């Protein structure tokens, strides 16, 4: 039982993509395991999966001008941290896109 990942930062924003940096626990780890979806979404999230190298990840494919919740799982083998949880808004609410 695995603690948490902290200090979430976001490094870079555009109207689809979000570069997320985090800070690993104090557990030896094996992976992070992250997680987003719109905060007016239904809620379940899309996942993805990093090594325990990547302390940083950068997500692409997103609805621009909305708010995102970003959280981040530290692994280690089957287990799983509770996660570090952030927002962010994407660029592009008010301008039109293709």
């Amino acid at each position: 039982m695995l603690d948490a990942p902290t200090d979430l930062q976001v490094t870079n924003v555009t109207d689809t993509s979000i570069t997320v940096s985090w800070t690993p626990p104090s557990a030896t780890i094996t992976g992070y395991r992250i997680t987003y979806t719109p905060s007016n979404g239904p809620g379940e999230p899309k996942e993805l999966t990093v090594p325990p190298s990547s302390t940083s990840v950068t997500i692409t494919g997103l609805t621009p001008g909305v708010e995102y919740v970003v959280s981040v799982y530290a692994l280690k083998d089957n287990q799983e941290s509770p996660p570090l949880v952030g927002t962010q808004t994407t660029g592009g609410h008010h301008h039109h896109h293709h």
